[PDB]
Protein backbone atom coordinates (compact mmCIF):
# COMPACT_ATOMS: atom_id res chain seq x y z
CA UNK A 1 0.00 0.00 0.00
CA UNK A 2 1.41 3.10 -0.93
CA UNK A 3 0.47 6.02 1.44
CA UNK A 4 -3.19 5.05 4.00
CA UNK A 5 -1.94 4.09 7.61
CA UNK A 6 -0.68 1.11 9.27
CA UNK A 7 -3.47 -0.74 10.67
CA UNK A 8 -3.82 -3.56 12.78
CA UNK A 9 -5.88 -7.30 12.28
CA UNK A 10 -8.49 -6.04 14.32
CA UNK A 11 -9.97 -3.49 11.51
CA UNK A 12 -9.17 -5.89 8.76
CA UNK A 13 -10.26 -9.61 10.82
CA UNK A 14 -10.95 -11.26 7.47
CA UNK A 15 -7.70 -10.62 6.00
CA UNK A 16 -5.35 -13.29 5.12
CA UNK A 17 -1.44 -13.36 5.27
CA UNK A 18 -0.29 -15.70 2.44
CA UNK A 19 3.15 -17.37 2.72
CA UNK A 20 5.40 -19.52 0.69
CA UNK A 21 7.56 -22.55 1.89
CA UNK A 22 10.90 -22.85 0.01
CA UNK A 23 13.30 -25.86 0.11
CA UNK A 24 15.82 -25.18 2.60
CA UNK A 25 13.09 -23.76 5.21
CA UNK A 26 12.72 -20.04 4.32
CA UNK A 27 9.29 -18.74 4.11
CA UNK A 28 8.37 -15.62 2.12
CA UNK A 29 5.44 -13.90 1.69
CA UNK A 30 3.68 -14.75 -1.45
CA UNK A 31 -0.13 -12.67 -1.39
CA UNK A 32 -3.10 -11.44 0.94
CA UNK A 33 -6.64 -12.72 1.20
CA UNK A 34 -9.67 -12.66 2.61
CA UNK A 35 -11.56 -15.40 4.60
CA UNK A 36 -14.84 -15.69 3.15
CA UNK A 37 -15.97 -18.65 5.73
CA UNK A 38 -14.51 -20.52 7.54
CA UNK A 39 -12.63 -23.08 5.25
CA UNK A 40 -12.14 -20.92 2.30
CA UNK A 41 -9.91 -17.84 1.84
CA UNK A 42 -10.29 -16.09 -1.52
CA UNK A 43 -7.22 -14.43 -3.32
CA UNK A 44 -5.72 -14.32 -6.76
CA UNK A 45 -4.56 -17.28 -9.15
CA UNK A 46 -1.21 -14.86 -10.35
CA UNK A 47 0.02 -15.33 -6.71
CA UNK A 48 -0.29 -18.85 -7.63
CA UNK A 49 0.26 -20.24 -11.15
CA UNK A 50 3.95 -20.68 -10.61
CA UNK A 51 4.05 -22.79 -7.81
CA UNK A 52 0.27 -24.66 -7.82
CA UNK A 53 1.69 -27.20 -5.10
CA UNK A 54 -0.80 -26.69 -2.26
CA UNK A 55 1.77 -28.15 0.11
CA UNK A 56 3.70 -25.24 0.02
CA UNK A 57 1.83 -22.78 1.29
CA UNK A 58 1.52 -21.40 4.61
CA UNK A 59 -2.10 -18.97 5.76
CA UNK A 60 -2.22 -17.07 9.06
CA UNK A 61 -5.20 -15.45 10.07
CA UNK A 62 -5.62 -12.53 13.08
CA UNK A 63 -1.86 -12.01 11.76
CA UNK A 64 -0.79 -7.76 11.92
CA UNK A 65 2.64 -8.63 11.16
CA UNK A 66 4.92 -9.77 8.21
CA UNK A 67 7.21 -11.80 10.06
CA UNK A 68 6.59 -12.02 14.04
CA UNK A 69 3.91 -13.37 15.91
CA UNK A 70 0.51 -11.78 16.63
CA UNK A 71 -1.49 -12.14 19.75
CA UNK A 72 -4.69 -14.77 18.59
CA UNK A 73 -3.53 -15.48 15.05
CA UNK A 74 -4.11 -18.93 13.89
CA UNK A 75 -2.12 -20.69 11.13
CA UNK A 76 -3.36 -23.30 8.67
CA UNK A 77 -2.05 -25.39 5.78
CA UNK A 78 -4.05 -25.65 2.29
CA UNK A 79 -5.65 -28.31 1.89
CA UNK A 80 -6.82 -27.71 -1.56
CA UNK A 81 -5.48 -24.39 -3.91
CA UNK A 82 -7.93 -23.82 -6.55
CA UNK A 83 -6.87 -21.79 -9.25
CA UNK A 84 -9.26 -20.11 -12.08
CA UNK A 85 -9.20 -22.91 -15.56
CA UNK A 86 -9.56 -19.17 -17.54
CA UNK A 87 -6.80 -17.26 -15.59
CA UNK A 88 -4.44 -15.54 -18.22
CA UNK A 89 -2.31 -12.89 -18.26
CA UNK A 90 -1.52 -10.31 -21.52
CA UNK A 91 0.91 -7.43 -20.97
CA UNK A 92 -0.98 -5.64 -18.55
CA UNK A 93 -3.97 -7.21 -17.55
CA UNK A 94 -4.20 -10.74 -15.90
CA UNK A 95 -7.84 -11.90 -16.43
CA UNK A 96 -9.85 -14.32 -14.31
CA UNK A 97 -7.53 -13.77 -11.74
CA UNK A 98 -9.35 -14.95 -8.76
CA UNK A 99 -8.25 -18.47 -6.70
CA UNK A 100 -9.64 -20.40 -3.95
CA UNK A 101 -7.41 -21.78 -0.59
CA UNK A 102 -9.56 -24.28 1.12
CA UNK A 103 -7.93 -23.73 5.06
CA UNK A 104 -6.80 -26.17 7.59
CA UNK A 105 -5.42 -26.22 10.89
CA UNK A 106 -2.79 -29.31 11.76
CA UNK A 107 -5.41 -30.47 13.75
CA UNK A 108 -7.64 -30.57 10.71
CA UNK A 109 -9.96 -27.94 11.67
CA UNK A 110 -11.61 -24.15 9.67
CA UNK A 111 -10.89 -21.14 11.56
CA UNK A 112 -12.86 -20.39 14.78
CA UNK A 113 -14.15 -17.09 14.76
CA UNK A 114 -12.55 -14.69 17.55
CA UNK A 115 -12.23 -10.54 17.54
CA UNK A 116 -9.37 -10.49 15.01
CA UNK A 117 -10.86 -13.40 12.77
CA UNK A 118 -13.90 -12.90 10.82
CA UNK A 119 -15.32 -13.95 7.60
CA UNK A 120 -16.17 -11.10 5.00
CA UNK A 121 -19.78 -11.34 2.74
CA UNK A 122 -19.45 -11.68 -0.57
CA UNK A 123 -21.46 -9.18 -2.55
CA UNK A 124 -24.28 -10.31 -4.49
CA UNK A 125 -25.00 -10.93 -8.15
CA UNK A 126 -23.65 -8.05 -10.48
CA UNK A 127 -24.51 -5.77 -7.27
CA UNK A 128 -21.65 -2.99 -6.97
CA UNK A 129 -21.15 0.12 -5.00
CA UNK A 130 -21.61 2.74 -7.78
CA UNK A 131 -18.72 5.16 -9.03
CA UNK A 132 -17.12 7.31 -6.94
CA UNK A 133 -17.49 4.74 -3.71
CA UNK A 134 -15.30 5.14 -1.36
CA UNK A 135 -13.64 1.72 -0.70
CA UNK A 136 -10.91 -0.08 1.55
CA UNK A 137 -7.69 -1.97 0.73
CA UNK A 138 -5.83 -3.61 3.10
CA UNK A 139 -2.08 -5.25 2.52
CA UNK A 140 1.55 -5.85 3.10
CA UNK A 141 2.37 -4.44 0.22
CA UNK A 142 5.19 -2.11 -1.43
CA UNK A 143 5.24 1.25 0.48
CA UNK A 144 7.10 3.01 -1.98
CA UNK A 145 7.68 1.18 -5.99
CA UNK A 146 11.28 1.80 -4.80
CA UNK A 147 11.17 -0.61 -2.00
CA UNK A 148 12.14 -4.29 -2.31
CA UNK A 149 11.25 -5.49 1.48
CA UNK A 150 7.60 -4.95 2.27
CA UNK A 151 6.56 -3.17 5.23
CA UNK A 152 6.62 -5.17 8.67
CA UNK A 153 3.28 -3.87 9.45
CA UNK A 154 -0.44 -4.38 7.73
CA UNK A 155 -1.18 -0.99 5.92
CA UNK A 156 -4.55 -0.01 4.60
CA UNK A 157 -6.11 2.80 2.75
CA UNK A 158 -9.53 4.15 1.39
CA UNK A 159 -9.35 4.74 -3.24
CA UNK A 160 -12.55 5.80 -4.63
CA UNK A 161 -14.13 2.83 -7.55
CA UNK A 162 -13.46 4.47 -11.09
CA UNK A 163 -16.56 4.14 -13.83
CA UNK A 164 -15.09 1.88 -17.02
CA UNK A 165 -15.75 4.31 -18.98
CA UNK A 166 -13.43 6.33 -17.29
CA UNK A 167 -11.40 3.48 -17.45
CA UNK A 168 -11.09 2.60 -20.52
CA UNK A 169 -10.10 5.32 -21.79
CA UNK A 170 -6.77 4.94 -24.16
CA UNK A 171 -4.53 6.84 -21.99
CA UNK A 172 -5.69 4.72 -18.73
CA UNK A 173 -6.43 1.17 -19.93
CA UNK A 174 -8.73 1.34 -23.13
CA UNK A 175 -9.84 -1.96 -23.32
CA UNK A 176 -7.42 -4.30 -21.89
CA UNK A 177 -9.78 -3.40 -18.52
CA UNK A 178 -12.86 -5.42 -19.09
CA UNK A 179 -16.37 -6.01 -17.72
CA UNK A 180 -14.94 -8.55 -14.85
CA UNK A 181 -12.55 -5.73 -13.20
CA UNK A 182 -13.05 -2.83 -11.50
CA UNK A 183 -10.82 -0.17 -10.86
CA UNK A 184 -10.15 2.08 -8.32
CA UNK A 185 -7.67 5.01 -7.11
CA UNK A 186 -6.92 8.06 -5.33
CA UNK A 187 -8.32 11.28 -7.22
CA UNK A 188 -4.96 12.97 -6.24
CA UNK A 189 -2.89 10.16 -7.18
CA UNK A 190 -1.55 9.80 -3.72
CA UNK A 191 -2.58 6.35 -2.74
CA UNK A 192 -2.75 2.76 -3.91
CA UNK A 193 -2.41 -0.71 -3.71
CA UNK A 194 1.49 -1.97 -5.12
CA UNK A 195 3.51 -5.32 -5.69
CA UNK A 196 2.71 -7.57 -2.92
CA UNK A 197 -0.52 -6.09 -2.41
CA UNK A 198 -2.46 -8.69 -4.73
CA UNK A 199 -4.54 -11.56 -3.54
CA UNK A 200 -6.28 -8.96 -0.79
CA UNK A 201 -9.67 -7.46 -0.45
CA UNK A 202 -11.57 -4.11 -2.07
CA UNK A 203 -13.88 -3.93 0.72
CA UNK A 204 -16.95 -1.76 0.09
CA UNK A 205 -19.85 -0.40 2.58
CA UNK A 206 -22.98 -1.89 0.09
CA UNK A 207 -26.35 -1.43 1.71
CA UNK A 208 -25.21 -0.70 5.06
CA UNK A 209 -22.62 -4.36 5.44
CA UNK A 210 -19.72 -4.87 4.54
CA UNK A 211 -18.55 -6.34 0.90
CA UNK A 212 -15.65 -7.84 -0.49
CA UNK A 213 -16.16 -6.24 -3.94
CA UNK A 214 -12.94 -6.74 -5.14
CA UNK A 215 -9.38 -8.64 -5.08
CA UNK A 216 -6.63 -6.52 -6.04
CA UNK A 217 -5.14 -7.93 -9.48
CA UNK A 218 -3.26 -5.42 -11.32
CA UNK A 219 -2.21 -2.12 -12.17
CA UNK A 220 0.55 -0.06 -14.47
CA UNK A 221 2.90 1.25 -11.05
CA UNK A 222 1.43 2.34 -8.16
CA UNK A 223 -0.29 5.92 -7.46
CA UNK A 224 1.04 6.88 -11.05
CA UNK A 225 -1.56 9.69 -12.61
CA UNK A 226 -4.25 8.09 -15.32
CA UNK A 227 -3.51 4.22 -13.96
CA UNK A 228 -5.82 3.11 -11.20
CA UNK A 229 -5.53 0.02 -9.61
CA UNK A 230 -7.50 -3.28 -10.94
CA UNK A 231 -9.26 -5.42 -9.06
CA UNK A 232 -10.89 -8.89 -10.05
CA UNK A 233 -14.82 -8.01 -9.41
CA UNK A 234 -15.83 -10.68 -7.14
CA UNK A 235 -19.85 -10.50 -8.07
CA UNK A 236 -18.82 -11.64 -11.77
CA UNK A 237 -17.88 -14.94 -10.59
CA UNK A 238 -20.64 -16.01 -7.85
CA UNK A 239 -20.95 -18.99 -9.55
CA UNK A 240 -17.36 -20.38 -9.96
CA UNK A 241 -17.24 -19.76 -6.60
CA UNK A 242 -20.13 -21.40 -5.35
CA UNK A 243 -18.91 -24.16 -7.14
CA UNK A 244 -15.69 -24.51 -5.93
CA UNK A 245 -17.10 -24.49 -2.37
CA UNK A 246 -19.58 -26.65 -3.12
CA UNK A 247 -18.02 -29.82 -3.07
N1 LIG B 1 -0.89 -0.05 -8.15
C1 LIG B 1 -1.57 -1.31 -8.59
C2 LIG B 1 -0.60 -2.30 -9.21
O1 LIG B 1 0.24 -2.86 -8.17
C3 LIG B 1 0.78 -4.10 -8.41
C4 LIG B 1 2.12 -4.27 -8.81
CL1 LIG B 1 3.18 -2.90 -8.95
C5 LIG B 1 2.61 -5.54 -9.06
C6 LIG B 1 1.78 -6.65 -8.95
C7 LIG B 1 2.30 -8.02 -9.25
O2 LIG B 1 1.58 -8.96 -9.54
O3 LIG B 1 3.61 -8.12 -9.23
C8 LIG B 1 0.45 -6.47 -8.58
C9 LIG B 1 -0.05 -5.21 -8.31
CL2 LIG B 1 -1.71 -5.01 -7.83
Amino acid sequence: IIGGEFTTIENQPWFAAIYRRHRGGSVTYVCGGSLISPCWVISATHCFIDYPKKEDYIVYLGRSRLNSNTQGEMKFEVENLILHKDYSADTLAHHNDIALLKIRSKEGRCAQPSRTIQTISLPSMYNDPQFGTSCEITGFGKENSTDYLYPEQLKMTVVKLISHRECQQPHYYGSEVTTKMLCAADPQWKTDSCQGDSGGPLVCSLQGRMTLTGIVSWGRGCALKDKPGVYTRVSHFLPWIRSHTKE
